[PDB]
């Protein structure tokens, strides 16, 4: 409720900035969300290398696999050789990696997404904790982490994809924090627009209908719709656009009902 209010208000602010623009495109609206990313200076060269080496060390152990999310690798079924990709790809420090359980878990059409924000110096530690948590918790279908050169500069540097609701995410979040060994001050105070803050560095949002546009683009498009409606206050149009698009009109982070 209080959670819902803070979340809606950041969504509404975003929407007002979109509304102030002249004939804004969906992409324009989306860039406002992208522009609001945290902007940490990257971890050092050695820290990046330690990150890649940890990925390779994690891959294939304790029920976990790590695969590049590089599109070319994926479609060619080449994403199954982590060590070779890191060795050769000039994008290895930049692209996303997914952390998956050895035995694939079916995704619900409606998933929760837990976004985790730590200082880039702790990315490796977080990644280890994510792998352990994914190993143990079958509610989590997979995780993803951005390459070490970009960790701390994206709205989505680290994400867990969860079959479950906000309560399940809260529990996994508190679990992640207590088990990671990462100092509490090292979590980054930042909540992406229209996501619900669970605690410092932990933000939650829900996706529907098997959506894969991503949280920013999906909520950007709710705003576009509201802008296209007429005859009602802008505030009511946003709430109506949320409902009509399947989200909770009082908490844009959540599915409707």
């Amino acid at each position: 409720k209080q959670a819902a209010q803070s979340t809606f208000n950041s969504f509404h602010e975003w929407a007002k900035q979109a509304e102030a623009m002249r004939n804004p495109s969906r992409m324009d609206i989306y860039k406002i969300y992208k522009q609001d990313a945290p902007h940490s200076h990257p971890m050092s060269d050695e820290q990046q290398e330690e990150f890649l080496h940890t990925l390779k060390a994690l891959n294939g152990k304790n029920g976990i696999e790590v695969r590049t999310q590089d599109h070319d690798s994926v479609r060619n079924k080449k994403d199954r050789n982590l060590d070779k990709y890191i060795a050769e790809s000039p994008d290895a420090k930049r692209f996303f990696y997914r952390i998956i359980p050895k035995h694939e878990r079916r995704e619900d059409k409606n998933q929760g997404r837990l976004t985790i924000g730590v200082q880039p110096q702790y990315a490796t530690q977080l990644t280890r904790a994510m792998a352990t948590l994914i190993g143990k918790e079958s509610a989590i279908t997979h995780g993803k982490v951005i390459g070490p050169a970009c960790h701390g500069q994206m709205t989505d540097s680290a994400v867990l994809y969860i079959n479950g609701d906000v309560a399940k995410a809260e529990k996994l979040g508190e679990k992640l924090k207590q088990m990671s060994g990462i100092p509490l001050d090292a979590f980054v105070e930042h909540t992406p627009l229209s996501m619900q803050s669970l605690s410092k560095g932990l933000s939650y949002a829900e996706s529907i209908l098997g959506d894969t546009r991503g949280h920013g683009m999906s909520r950007a498009e709710v705003i576009s719709d509201a802008l296209r409606m007429d005859g009602m206050p802008f505030l009511a149009r946003l709430k109506l656009s949320l409902s009509a698009n399947g989200y909770d009109p009082d908490n844009p982070a959540l599915r409707n009902t």
